[PDB]
């Protein structure tokens, strides 16, 4: 398992380099961060939340392990003005929800495990955890989207909850 950076880790602010060539190296890391994501449990993950900062991102919106997703050096271009609110999560913010307005439909270009290029359309849930992991790419994390206050309250817990992940390991 590795380690999850939690906000507010300056760390978590780190702009992600692009990945030069799909290594052996980097698919073993995508496969480490499968596990992490699935034991936290979650859905999404940026290689940047485990102090890795390139351009990978590892995904799976199934109700199982079953359909794992990922995209290496991402682009991703709105195709609309159309925002859709959602209750967004994160591995870096653990234990918080609150809702973030995100363009709905979006254009995802990236490369695989196997280096090959794609171009998807996404709606729904897709476009939502996408532009969620692009933002760590960028140092960006949905607590941006939120008040100071809810921001504040949220580092203070954060702080509790990690904390407590300690004392649990004891
Ligand atoms: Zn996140």
């Amino acid at each position: 398992l590795l380690p999850i950076l939690s906000f507010p880790d300056p760390r978590l602010r780190t702009i992600a380099k692009p990945v030069e060539e799909v290594t052996d190296e980097i698919r073993q890391l995508a496969a480490d961060m499968f596990e992490t994501m699935y034991a936290a449990p979650g859905i999404g993950l940026a290689a940047s939340q485990v102090d890795r900062h390139i351009q990978l991102i590892v995904m799976d919106l199934s109700e199982s392990k079953d359909e794992p997703m990922v995209f290496i050096n991402p682009k991703v271009t709105p195709l609309t003005e159309e925002t859709q609110p959602y209750e967004e999560g994160c591995l870096s913010v653990p234990q918080i929800y609150d809702k973030v307005d995100r363009p709905s439909r979006v254009k995802i270009e990236a490369i695989n495990l196997e280096g090959q290029a794609f171009e998807i359309e996404a709606d729904g849930l897709l476009a939502v955890c996408i532009q969620h992991e692009m933002d760590h790419l960028n140092g960006k994390l949905f607590v941006d989207y939120l008040s100071p206050l809810k921001r504040q309250r949220a580092r203070e817990k954060v702080e509790k909850i990690v904390r407590q992940r300690e004392r649990e390991k004891v």
